[PDB]
DNA sequence: GTCGGCATAGTGACTGCATATGTTGTGTTTTACAGTATTATGTAGTCTGTTTTTTATGCAAAATCTAATTTAATATATTGATATTTATATCATTTTACG
């Protein structure tokens, strides 16, 4: 399921909703979630999950191909935490 | 049947009678527009009452929107073996992107 296939299956089910409307809606939601995480704000969707931002202290990296040294500026990285409903439904085991 | 000599055979030139054609002159009959007058025309200049349209509120109907509020959901905080992501960047493959 890609970004396009996602809009396709959502437009097929929603007949009373223009296909073009669903196409833009999906693109605006993803862009809104990507912009929020950029501003430094978290995301919390009850049932789905919750996006966060974890800090990464600056450390002297090392080229994994050769083994040299490379500086690494301190930055933040997105982190998703599956919700309760998401885990239980995605968990096929016990 | 052709070739040789007056007779055929329509068409063209020639001359004057015979008559339609070209002018000149008198005279009747009717067309054709100018100028004032008569009156029902079509729009004009307004008034008036009915029909039409803009206008100023009025209110039951409709449900979102904001604040009070409770609770599942989220975060802190342990502890430590085990599993996943991680720095760089040239090759390789999938998906976006416009014509």
């Amino acid at each position: 399921m890609t970004k396009s296939e996602l809009i396709e299956r959502l437009a097929t089910q929603q007949s009373h909703i223009p296909a073009k409307t669903v196409e833009d809606a999906v693109k605006e939601m993803l862009e809104h979630m990507a912009s929020t995480l950029a501003q430094g704000e978290r995301i919390e969707i009850r049932g789905f999950g919750s996006f966060s931002l974890h800090y990464r202290a600056p450390r002297t990296g090392r080229n994994p191909k050769t083994g040299d040294k490379v500086e690494l500026e301190g930055k933040y990285v997105p982190h998703f935490k599956p919700g309760k409903e998401l885990r239980d439904r995605a968990n096929i085991y016990g």
